[PDB]
Parts: structure tokens; C-alpha cells; sequence
């Protein structure tokens, strides 16, 4: 996770941000430059680019049994596997503290059938969601959420959200409700031994305070606003026990009507992200916290399109599967002491560095919510044989693996190493996309007859829309060539010259129009079919990216016709007709950022945060740091080869 | 910085001055003997050339955390390549600490061992600048700032000042107001193990008063002046404790009413100087104070406009970003103990060199505001070059980036190597004028309109105007040719004469109409192109300087008119009448500086003080000293090269 | 410690002394002589020489949180560093002794948070320095202390002292005071294992009667004289326990009010050292032992000045740092068994020194007070680049670390090495006299206008004046060339001669006017500047030691001409004008130590004490002894290197 968002700045130090919303949405601006070169001339052209986001969202989030990881429990107790050393457990009762040999034979006859079942990815998911909804209700910018209009001259659509941003609360309060539901049977537990099969959770460390939050968060969890990170869970467990120095009574007293809402309200973020830190440290859940943080990041947000074409893709919600609550650290008092075992070298490199810098979970949920797009979209296209020199079926392989089918859209067009969960049957996926002809029904203010599709004042839109912008990422190139994507290019020569214009390849064309408008100039074309919106390669002021064409996702349509080239309103370096014989001249174009920021409403600026990779560097100490571990439980990340994108271990 | 202002150790020598000024404004004066070469015979002439410059100044600085840093710690913690040993530390406090086993460090990291954001680079431009405030203070001088209003005989101008100068104050005062604001939460700590993840700095060595004074410039800061170092600032930290073997309250019980405000007035400049360069030595921040002083020092004073079309300039007020105040030295005393580790070899000259030598900065600051403000209006040229470069081969590109942005104009304008800041994300630019193109209007009066081409009261004027002369920075080295900026230059006449002879090269023209001016005739020019009025060469008194006009730089014209040139009302030396043939002769213009100093107000003068070398050559004794360093954490200096110009590390 | 005194003497017998008197002072005698050598021609001068000190002062002493020294505990129950064998010493419980497993395991429980701080250096540093107070009131020399009035002729100066030595205690009693003060929570302990977290001391090997007394230092400790080692502590401890074989209560009833104040009387010095050294022997504390001796000597002490200048040391008091009472050794029974681990081998060289001769302390502490004020005062003067081949600023330099700034001080004017106190935010300092301009007033009754500053009736004095004469310590040599401080050098030909006199070098002019004054002839001078108080080398009988001049510690001024050098009144041996061409002849002056002792008061003479290394040496049966100690805990003396004075590992 870590080495994939500092790998997207080409290791050249990486500029991350904070959360920050207004009313759901935000948008990050880059200073960014254009070369034109021709005959030693070389013409730079500077401009603002810029691209929104919104937090807003409707996770469908499903709650189903998972695997058991005991990955971080002591050496001494636990098999040369994940499996639970018993035996060793109970010797330890009657060797190490005060216990009959008859008191432990009792105890290990009444736990026989026992199942040890530890997951907190759920708890987790909880606690670290919690702080990213106090961080905003401590900026001011915690609202109900809501979605940005798309009206541009010919239509307007505006997504419809089930909660009123205006009415409600700009407070984030306790997610489980008072008086409407009921709690969790919870109790402060020191004994030697468990003597129930109920989750037995390990917070001695903690603070009374952060204890509180952690039954909070234990607790039911109401979806109170529209963000997507803000998804309506059950309690984790009905009832559970909490080993700790002392009983606690704080949160309890709120529940019986005693404590005012007032004299009990949500701590701090920083006590917030202090309990999750100590809870994480104690009980080393490393590795599942790194599941959690994992799956949070991929729904976390989605790029806001400037075209009603893009806006299919906050139509649709993402399902994710998330693992029941277990825990059985909080079992014994000697569980989580020794060393920890089996705790991997990535989960620990991402973790500390979470840890010191939260902000890397919500800037890399950014890049992930554009390369994910981005990568999907590519996927249509790169399966038409457009610019892929390596020919397979993107539309059955890696999406048809719900752990995998995030990451292949990544490395699909980032061309990086997307990097798995680190479980099983834990996702984030949209199933009902993995349909080319997928479908959507988007509702829209016909305003004009320019053309898009019409039934019923909603437009239909195929697969993923072109959406964000290649800028949060702008190293990115989903090809093989040099493209727009890529850091630069050269046009070269129309392979055919005729009196009206020139033929061009599929690529070949857009490689020009993009680079071909940004330098202040209208490419128009016709092709030899129909299923073109329009004439005229689309871009939009903003980002200024020409979006690549549309008829050439479908096949067997391999060269494009490009006529009349007119410089456009505002023009900036003059060129070459370039579709002509004579007027040609091969220009290499290269766009490089000098400056990116973010912004959210009309007066948060925000300047991108550094961070020293040499100072972050995790503790090894009383840890059992383990740099290998098998695809079944899914580590390792996936990427695009010579033979096609597929997964491989982390090493 | 050192390196910068002595011309990396030239005849090896230097003579620098002290702040001193008359209401927020001082002048440079020298006394210099232009030679006139020609018949085989020099004449010459000597005089009096000064340039005022106004401390005066509104700077909008902000604050954000930037990137930790981590130099002022032993060598057995950090490595270069090996970065932070964390574990290394938490292995040193089981053996010091009532703490059993291996709970120690896991309890150690939970609190504070993931944060150790580290960074002084607020708190020592809080000492720093506030000594320069106590020593106009000490000199008597301690006054508001006014920027002085020009008059030309023509248009006059008058800027507006949020805050009164002879009603104003006459000390400097604790920039903290008691009774209005509220105050950080310190308190003396010396546990072995810190118990709240919060600043913690080392101070133990720094005497009762001079550990006041920290804690007085730890405090929120409340901008009295208008001079630009008296910058509106808050508390560096809300809360936060110092390693100290007393407790300190002289400030706290000024705090109330039991200390009064007479018996706590702010300590000497010696003291406050003394304190500060205790505490940068004990911690070792080094490589932190080197881009403290470097950012006070740019943001400064300004060069006082000769000319009314340099007023523009004047009111640009540089936005600053100075990072988040995080400490990281106090937490434990065994961090500071050994060699400090990995210490730039630039900062600790410059550190070695302002501490026995405070003034350099000020002088060092004085040659970058008038070196910044010609190289910014080299820029516009260097790039069109008067419109004889087709295209963009200048490279300016590198004006894009805050940081490098100020060292760019000061390398535009001479061969220096501009000093980097030594630190990432951290800056003093003026974002107003990252087109070189870029506009700005003026208010104005109004006298007989000449070639002043306003607008309703408005001074149109673009890129940035000539403000001021080279002299402090004389042997210059602006233009590849000899000019005035050079320091000699000859006149080879007329490409062709006329009725009146009048054709020169753009440049040619403003050589000798600079050095015509000089002997005492200024030469009369025509353009048929819109002058706007313009007919002759301007010149002012203080600063005989002659600009180049913005027309000799519109691109547009390249020959000039020199229609005659007319005895001035006071006449030096003698010349014939070389605007016409059989009269011109070539003539060589050299001239030399007889002596220079510096007199603020008016009385008493200012003898610059020689600073030489090798009696500042630092001790490397106890430290590691790097020579090298990166690209990332901004270390090296942007240079001039046969394109334009482009960043390089120090190597 | 000791292998410091003992190198001083050249190893040459060390004659030392113990603690004696006269109302707060005494002086010391040496019999030296001084030979003249010219042409083969030799005389030789036998004179007395005397140095008074003073016992008292006021030390600023802060008592903070130290890190915790297990160093001294069986190697059964200690990690491989400082770290608690907890699991080892919870397992002796149950397997040694006769507790049950349930019984050790609720222990352990309840000892969880439990922090182990064990720091003794603030309870041996009273039971020493009541030791000391106590060898006063048993040879009778017991007072309230005083400062010796400093007349001469043109001025007279009585330092004001808080408490009159007249009126005041004969008699040292209990330093808590009865009735007006509250006690300590002390209870005998004798079971298994510890029950609270409060100190457990262990003095179970002591006897009733030194129980008492430890148990006396460990309560308030009240300031009665004047004396720097008797300053004002708090009761080390609210509450705690004590392990000895049986209940005690003999000191109990002295605070009931039933015990009559002399029936409870402090006990003898004998009584008192062997509760100190059966204390510090039974705890194995050794190597805090040699902090809390290092400590107590360091501030001890101060020579008084035969000049109104040099009276500006005994103004300022030292700021010692010491750390906060802890005790664990009591805690169990076995805790102090099997072997010491963790002693260093300076620590037992030094302890069984101190042991078998407490005078060492009484003797170093004299010695360290002059080598100290010399050392500090040669800081100014080595600075000047005088008679230093190595160029360093000694100024910042090592006084700025608080644990190294009085060692630095002695290694940088005896030349040796400075032996550091063994721990961490431990020392003695004078913080407001780390800057070289610091000045000083001190109160003078003017006399005459001979000539010194004056204002207001007090004189200003910057920086330390030379009080202490070099003959406690006479092979002391604070250069690196021949001169008084050394054994012998020549003084040679002026560098240049003339008409009224010669002028020499900084240093040659002080070398010969040293031995000028010695062979009874006063030199006269006259230097290029003016801040000399006056002219005529100054230099006072008693120990009749030619002061450094003044003006040479003020640089640039690398050159003195002497003139006029007129035979004194009391003539020794004739002598070459010497700064005549003719009449001069190269003399090489030899001064050694014949005879040295001590005398307090007008009858107290006492001889030096011998003592013997070969029988002195120290017992490692059962320790641990470690030849090896890191530097952060500050094992290790400083020394002055090629390279400059810096720290350097004890090996």
C-alpha cells in the first residue's frame, strides 16, 4: 500500500494530503506544463488542472464468517501455522501462575469444542472510519453529504441522495443509537482463563477513555450521512468480555439514561487514533489492520466526471465483504506477550507509517478511486487490441476473483504492483460491472439536441466512463507506447495522406488531438461507422484532457479519419496542420507537474504533506517479521506481465 | 548564504553592515569615478550614488508541517543510509527506566516513539527576527514602518500603511499581549520516559532568563510594526514541555499580575543572540537555523524604487510558508549525546559565520531583495531576449516552484550560485508573478501626463520594474555584454546617421544614454511606435541610474532614435557631440567604487565591519559533517547555464 | 577520581589532607624554590607560599526525576543491561522460598505498572556531607561560616552572608528540624517480596544506631550554616520501607517527643562512614556512590582571590542537578545475593580509596575548585589564540553540555583527563557564567584611585577572575609551551629591541615578567590599546604568582612593550636587564615544590597524608567488575587532544 502510493511519484518524494470535504466533495489542483518540440523549437504552455471527488457514497456492506488469523499472538503459543498451541496454553496456566493441575484439567475439558475465531478487521474498520468522521467534524467540514451537479449547456443531472445535506447533523456523534436499539453484553475480564467461547477482546493498555470508544465502536453502527466510509453495520458481537486493570462505567452510564449526552460525547481524533494505535500495537493485529485500512481506502472516495457520460459511475455502489468480529487475545494474559508471531514485513512497513502519517490512508484511497476507475475503463479499451501488444481477455480473467478484482484494475492501468487484502473472501467490488455491455440508467435534464442517448429523461451508458483525471497520478501510462498517459510522446507521420485530411490509427489519432488541443486546437474526425457521439475530439477546461474517443472501444474499426484542424478560441503554441504532407514536421509533446495541491470549498487550501521514508521505519523489536506468505490468504500484489496481468507473491 | 554574499571567498575579504533605519527605511550609499576614455586621454568624475531600502513590509505567512527532520541526534541513532534506528533507542530506556522486560518499548512507541515530527525553523525565526527588532531598539530606532512617497516633479506616489508610525511604538515589547490572548501549556519535565506524545525541547544548559525569552518566542506573536520581519504569527505549540534542571515561572508570573510589566521587559539583543545560539548548539539544529536565517532574510527589506514605474514592485507582499513547529531533542537526554549526525557542511559555515558575524544576514538579506528584484526583471528579457529568441529555449521553467523561485531571480541576474533553503516544502515567493508577463496597476496622482500611459489614477506597468541600482552587488554580471551592470563599456557609435544621426541598437542607446546622463546630458530618443509619451531617458537623482525603457524590451522595436542629446542643468566632465559624425569617437566607460557605507535616519554613520574567512572556519569536532545531500529535502542551488538555467544538488 | 589527584602529583607520592576550618576557610603552604640559570651560573630563591579557601556558598541545587541503576544487583536477576529479571526473580519466589504459585502469581499482577526507579546519589550525598559536617563539629571547628574580607589599600570588600557566624550553631545537629517540620512514612520490612511501589532501602547488614542515622538523612534536611556542602534538602522520600532484621525505633521517639534531644544525638564520623560504607557495600551501590563523591567534591569548595577582581567567583553560586530518591534493593531478599553486576572499575578503585581515606574527597574537591576557576579562566585567554597551537572555541564548545562542562574546565588547564560523574542529567555548573562578556558587581569600598571600575560603589569584573594560585596542583601546565605553570622555561630574546625597552609576544612578555617579579624586580609595560587597569605586571606576596595580564585575554593585540624594569624592594636574585641587546643572556628558570601543607585558623597545622595504591586496592569477590562503560550514562573522562578537548570512553 505504501510502496505502491510513493511508487506513483516515481519515488520523487511524495506529497500526500488529509481528509477535507465540502458537503461530500472536493478537488486537487496541479501546475502543470507542456512541451512542443519541432526542429530544435521547443514551446512550453503552462496551465491550472484540476478534478474533484466525493466522499459521498452507498457501500452495500455485507457481514459474513472468515478465516482465523492468530498472526500475532506470541511464538510460544502458537503451531509452526496459524494454528492455537493448546497444549502449551494450558501447561502454561498450571506451570507459570497459580492454577491446580484439577482447576486446568476442568478448564481444557470445558474448552474442547471451542471455536477460536479471531478477526477485528470489522472493529477495526470501525474505529479507524470513526476518526476519519471526528477528524471532520473537528475541521468543521462534517456535513450530511452530498453529490456536485453536472449541467454544462445541452443537459443537467443531478444524483439523487437519500439524506437532506442542509437539515442535518454537523456533528459526528456515537453511530449507535440511544434508546432505539439495544447494546452489547460487555465486562471487564481478569482471570487466568476464558470461561465462555464469547470474544474475548485485550485492552489493558488502553485508556479508560479510549476503552470507552472501543465499546463504542463495538456497538451498532448507524449510517447517519451520505459519505461512503459512513456504512450502517450491526454490532459486532452480542455479548463479549474486555480484559483490562479495571471495570469501566463511563459508556455504560450513558447507555442506562444515567450520563447526559453531553457529559459522554465522541472523543477526539487524536485519543481516537491513540486507541486504535495502542489496540493495534498490543494485540499485533498488524497484518489485520492492514486488511481493514485496506478495504476502507478502496470505497473510501470516487472521482467526480465533467462529462454526463462519466457520471454512470457514481450510479453504481461497490460490495464490499467484510469478516465477523472474533477475538480471543483478550483470552489469556500471557496471549499477547513473547513475541509476536507471523507478522508480515509489509503489514508492519505500512502500519508504522499510518501510524505517524493517517493522512496516507485517505491519499491513497484517492489514487486508488482514480486508477481503479481509470484502469477499469482501460480494461474495455485495451481489450480491443488498442495499444496492447499482449493479447488477452481483460473482460473474464482477474475480475472474476472478488479479492483480486480490485487490483487488477490498478495494475491494469497503472502497470504497477497493486497490492492484495492479505485475507480471504474479504473485497470491494461491482459485480454488476464486470459486464462489458453492462449497462446504466443515468437520470438527466435534456437541455439540448447535441446527441447523447435518450429514453425517459435518463441517458444509457456502457462500462466504465472515463471519469478522473490522469493527474493524481500522472507517471500512470495504460499502454505500451508513448501517450497522454505517459510522461511524453512523439506525433509522427499519418501513415496515408489524401486532399481532405489524413488516416491515422486507432492510438496514432488521439495521441495528436489530445496534445493536438491542449495546444489550443479542435481535431475533428470521421470514421468509417457509427456509434460516435459526435465530430470533434471532446477535452474539458479544468484538466484540460482529451478524453480517448469512444467508437474506438469497439473493434474491428482500426484506423481513424482526421479532418479539419481549427485552432480554437483561446490559442496558445502555434503548430502544424500535421494531417498535411507538407506542413508536417514529427513533435515530441511532454507534460510534467511542478506543482499539486488540494482544496475543498472556497477556502480550504491545503499543501501537500512530505514524508521521511528513513525516519518511519517500523520496530522489529519482539517481532517476528516474516517476507514471505502464501497467495491463499492472498499476499502479495498483482501485476501486469508480457503474459498478462496475474498474481504473485509479495517476496 | 555565506558562500552567496562574499563571492565564495574572492580576494577572500568582506565588509558587511548591521540593521539600523529611519522609520522602517535606510540607504545605501556609495561614492564611485566613471572614466571617460577617448583621444588618448581619460576624464572622469566622482559622486555620490545612494539606494534607500524599506524593512517595511506585509508578508502573509503561513504554517503546515514539513518534513521532520532529524540531524540534531547522536550518530548511534541515525544513519545516512540506514536512516532512523528506532529500535536502537527503545533498546537504550530498558536499562534506564522502571520498565520490566519487554513492555518498555511497546509502551514507549504507544505514547510518543511513532511521532518525532521534529522541526525548529518557527521558533528560531521567532529569536531571530525579534533580536533584529531589540537591536533598532537598543540603537534607538525601534519605530513603525512607512514607505517613503516619490515625487518626480511629475505623478507622485503614496502608499497605505495599516498602522501609524509617530503615534506608534518606540520598543520592542513581547509580541505575546497579556489580558487578551491565551497562552501554551508548558511545564518543566525530566522523567526518563515522557509519558504524552507532545513537544518536548531541550533547554537545560540555557540560563533563567534566556529560557524566559524561549518560552516568550514559543508564545503567540502580535505583529506592532509594519516592517516585514514582524510578521503575525501564533503559538508555535498549544502545549508542550522542557527538559530543564529548574523550573521557570519569571514569564509565567508576568503571565498575572503578580510579575509587572516594567521588571520582565524583554532581554538584550547580546542575550537573546546568546540563548539562541545555546540552544541551536545543544540540540544541534544546524542544518534547521541555516533555513530559518534563510527565510528572514529574504523576506527582509526591499530595495526603495529610484523610479515611479519601479513603485509596482513595492506593494507585492511575498507569501511565505514556514512549517509547523514539532520538537524532538527534549523527549530524552541520551538523543543529544555524541557526534551530531549528518550535518551539512554550508549550514555550519553559515551558523559559524552569523554567529560570530550576525550582520552578515542583514547585509546578505539586503543584497537579495535589490538581486531578487533584478533578476526578476531579467527574466522577462533573458526569456524574449529584447525579441531576437523565437522560441522558449530559455528554461525558466524552474520560476514554477516556490522554493527555487527566489533563488532563481537572484541567479538570473549574476553568475552567484543561489543558496537553496535546506529544507522541503518551506518558502518566500510572490505567487502574483509566476507569469513573467504578468501585469500590476499602481495608484497614482497626477502632474503634467508625459510617457506615464495611466489608467484612471493607475500605473500600468508588467513583470516587475527596475527598483534599484547594482552598486552593493556591483561587478554585477547581468548581461553577457559589457553594460553598466558589468561595471565598463564602450561606445562604438551609430549603425547609420541621419539628419540628427540618430540609430543605436536598443541597448546601445541606454549604454550611452546611461553614461550621457552620467557625464551631464540627457540624450533625447524617438520611437514611432507608441512611446506613450516617452521621448527621453529617465534618470533619477538619488540613484543616477538610467533604466532601460519597457519599450527597448517590448520586442517590437530593435533600432532606436537618439534625435539629440542636451546639456544638462548641472554639467561633469565634457564630451563631444558623438550622435553625429565626424565628432563621434569611441569612448571606454569604466568606473570604480572610491568607498561604500550604510547611514539609516540621519546621524552618525555606518563603517562596515570586514568579515573575513578562516576565523569563522567551523570545529568539526564532535560532528558529522556532510558535504553532500540530496534534491528532495532542497539542498544545492539553482545556477545559470547556456540555455537558462536549471536546480542542481551541491554534489 | 583518584587516578586524577594522584597524577597531579606526577604519581609522585600523594600527599593529601582531611576537612578543617577556621569559621569557613583555611590555607595552604608549599615551600618552593626557583633557580636561575646563565652562563653556566645558578641561584636558587626558597620562599612560602599560601592559598586560602572557603567552605562556604550557597549551591542552587534542583532535585529532578534520573534515570534508574540496577547496576549493583545479583547478574541473576538482571538482563543483559539494566533491564529487571522480573520472570526470574517472580520464579526465585515460588521455587526458593515458601510462596505459592497463586501467591506469586497475584503479585505479579498487582506489580504490573509498577515503575523500578533505584537512585540512591541524593541519600549517600547527605550521609557523606553530614559526615563531613559532623568531622567539623567533632575537631571543633564547627560553625556558621564566613567570608574572609578582602582589603588591601585603595579599596576593602566584605562579601554579605545570610547567617552570622557568631551568634549561630557550635554544634551539628539533626538537619531536621523537630516540630516544624513534617516526617517521612518509614516502617521495618522483613517479608518476601514487595507490597507497594514506595523505596524499599535494604540496610539489614547496619547497625540500630546507623539505621537511625540513614533514616535521619532520609528525612529534611535544613540549611543551618553557611557552608556550600550544607545545602537545604527536601525528605527524600514521602513514604517507604526498610529491610533489616528487626523494627527500629530509637529515632522514632526523638520525633514523638518523648526521646530527648540528647538522648538522640548524631552520631560520631566514624559511626556515620561506617553506615555509609556498610550501606553503599551491603547495596553494592558503588557506582552511584562515585556520582554522589564526585558531585559533593565538585561544589565542596572555593579558593579565595588575593585581588577585589578575582572576589567575582565567590559571588556566583553552582546549579548541581540532582537526581530524586528511588530504592528496590530492599524490595526482596535476594535482591543484593549472589554477584554485583554492572560495577565499573574506576567506581571500586575509587570507592575502597575513599573508603580507607575520606581526606580523598576533602583533597580532590580542593584540587578540582582551583584547577577549575584556572581552567575557566584560561578559557578566555586560550581563546585569544594565546600559547594555543590549536585553534577551537572554547567558548560554545563542551561548557554547554551540562555533565561535561565542569570536566572540561579542569582538562582544559591541567592537561589530564577530567573524570566524568557517571550518569545522566547529573552536575554542577554556572550557567550565567558560560558567556565570555558576562560581567559581574561586586561590592567595594573605594579607597582610593589607583584605578579599577567603578559605579555606584561596586567594581565590574567579565568573565573568571584568577583567584586560586597553581601550586595546589603545581605541575599544572595550561599551555603547550614553557612557562610559570609549567616546571621550567627560558625566557629568550625579545623579537625586537630599541631605545626605552623591548617588545615580546603576548605570551614571552608574561613568561619573563613572571620570573622577573619572583627574582624581586617589578616590570613595567605599555601596550597599543588601553584596557589595562593599569601598568606594571601585577603580582601579590603570599604566593607571589605574576597574574596572566588582563589585557593579552583581549585579542588582536598580539605584541607588549615592556620598559623600565626596576629592582623590587625586597631584591633575591640580580638579573640581565634582559631587554637590553647587550646586557641580555638566556635564563632558564626551574620552580619546584619542596614541602606542601595545610593549616585552618592560627593554630591548626596539619601534615600530608600518604597513602599507599599497592594496599589500597579493591575487592572483586562477588563483582562483576566491567573495565567497559558507554558514554550516555557518561562513563569516561574528557581530555584536551590535538584535535581539541572533547569526551573519550574510560577504557
Amino acid at each position: 500500500m505504501l510502496r505502491f502510493v510513493t511508487k506513483n511519484s516515481q519515488d520523487k518524494s511524495s506529497d500526500l494530503f488529509s481528509i477535507c470535504s465540502d458537503r461530500g466533495t472536493f478537488v486537487a489542483h496541479n501546475r502543470v506544463r507542456t512541451d512542443f518540440k519541432f526542429d530544435n523549437l521547443v514551446f512550453n504552455r503552462v496551465y491550472g488542472v484540476s478534478q474533484k471527488f466525493t466522499l459521498v457514497g452507498n457501500p452495500t456492506v455485507c457481514f459474513n464468517e472468515g478465516s482465523s488469523y492468530l498472526e500475532g499472538i506470541a511464538k510460544k503459543y502458537l503451531t509452526l501455522d496459524g494454528g492455537l498451541a493448546i497444549d502449551n496454553v494450558l501447561n502454561e496456566l498450571r506451570s507459570t501462575c497459580g492454577i491446580p493441575g484439577n482447576a486446568v484439567a476442568s478448564h481444557a475439558y470445558n474448552i474442547t469444542s471451542w471455536r477460536w475465531y479471531d478477526n477485528h478487521v470489522a472493529l477495526l474498520m470501525n474505529m479507524l472510519r470513526a476518526y476519519h468522521l471526528q477528524v471532520l467534524t473537528e475541521q468543521g467540514q462534517y456535513s450530511a453529504g452530498d453529490i456536485p451537479m453536472y449541467h454544462d449547456g445541452h443537459v443537467k443531472i443531478k444524483l439523487p441522495v437519500t439524506i437532506d445535506d442542509t437539515a442535518g447533523p454537523t456533528q459526528f456523534a456515537w453511530p449507535s443509537d440511544r434508546s432505539t436499539d439495544s447494546y452489547p453484553d460487555w465486562a471487564q475480564f481478569s482471570e487466568s482463563f476464558p470461561s465462555i467461547d464469547v470474544p474475548y477482546l485485550d485492552v489493558r493498555p488502553l485508556t479508560v477513555t479510549e476503552v470507552n470508544f472501543v465499546l463504542m465502536m463495538m456497538s451498532k453502527w448507524h449510517r447517519r450521512t451520505n459519505l461512503a466510509i459512513d456504512y450502517e453495520a450491526p454490532q459486532l458481537a452480542d455479548k463479549f468480555a474486555y480484559r483490562h486493570a479495571l471495570t469501566v462505567q463511563d459508556a455504560d452510564e450513558w447507555i442506562e439514561g444515567d450520563r447526559t449526552d453531553d457529559q459522554f460525547r465522541p472523543p477526539s481524533s487524536k485519543v481516537m487514533l491513540s486507541a486504535l494505535r495502542k489496540y493495534v500495537n498490543h494485540n499485533r493485529l498488524y497484518n489485520q489492520f492492514y486488511t481493514a485500512a485496506q478495504l476502507l481506502a478502496q470505497i473510501m472516495m470516487k472521482p467526480v466526471p465533467n462529462c454526463a457520460e462519466g457520471y454512470a459511475w457514481l450510479m453504481h455502489d461497490a460490495l464490499v465483504n467484510i469478516p465477523k468480529f472474533g477475538s480471543i487475545r483478550g483470552r489469556y494474559p500471557f496471549l499477547l506477550s513473547g513475541d509476536a508471531a507471523l507478522i508480515q514485513a509489509t503489514a508492519l512497513e505500512d502500519w508504522s507509517a499510518i501510524m505517524a502519517k493517517p493522512e496516507l490512508v485517505f491519499t491513497y484511497a484517492m489514487q486508488v478511486s482514480v486508477a481503479l476507475n481509470t484502469g477499469l475503463y482501460l480494461r474495455r479499451v485495451k481489450k480491443t487490441g488498442f495499444g496492447t501488444t499482449i493479447d488477452d481477455s481483460y473482460e473474464d480473467g482477474a475480475f472474476l476473483q472478488p479479492e483480486t478484482f480490485v487490483q487488477a484494475a490498478l495494475a491494469c492501468c497503472t502497470g504497477q504492483d497493486a497490492p492484495l487484502n492479505g485475507m480471504s473472501d474479504v473485497y470491494v467490488t461491482y459485480p454488476d460491472l464486470l459486464e462489458f455491455d453492462a449497462v446504466t440508467q443515468v437520470p438527466i435534464t435534456v437541455i439540448e439536441p447535441a446527441g447523447y442517448n435518450i429514453v425517459d429523461d435518463h441517458l444509457v451508458v456502457v462500462g466504465v466512463p472515463v471519469a478522473c483525471s490522469p493527474y493524481m497520478i500522472f507517471p500512470v501510462a495504460a499502454f505500451d507506447t508513448a501517450n497522454p498517459y505517459c510522461g511524453n510522446f512523439v506525433i509522427k507521420a499519418a501513415n496515408k495522406y489524401l486532399r481532405k485530411g489524413a488516416v491515422y490509427d486507432k492510438l496514432e489519432a488521439w495521441k495528436l488531438a489530445w496534445a493536438l488541443r491542449v495546444a489550443g486546437y479542435d481535431t475533428h474526425f470521421k470514421v468509417y461507422g457509427d456509434t460516435h457521439g459526435l465530430t470533434k475530439f471532446y477535452a474539458d477546461n479544468g484538466d484540460t484532457w482529451t478524453h480517448i474517443p469512444e467508437f474506438v472501444t469497439d473493434g474491428d474499426v482500426m484506423e481513424v479519419f482526421v479532418t479539419a484542424i481549427e485552432r480554437r478560441a483561446r490559442h496558445f503554441v502555434e503548430l502544424p496542420r500535421l494531417n498535411s504532407p507538407a506542413f508536417f514536421r514529427s513533435v515530441e509533446v511532454s507534460t510534467t507537474i511542478y506543482d499539486t495541491h488540494v482544496q475543498a470549498g472556497a477556502h480550504a487550501v491545503y499543501h501537500a504533506s512530505r514524508i521521511n521514508l528513513d525516519y518511519v521505519k517500523p520496530v522489529s523489536t519482539g517481532i517476528q517479521v516474516i517476507n514471505a506468505g502464501e497467495l491463499k490468504n492472498y499476499w502479495g500484489s498483482v501485476r501486469r506481465t508480457q503474459q498478462g496481468l496475474g498474481v504473485v507473491g509479495l517476496t
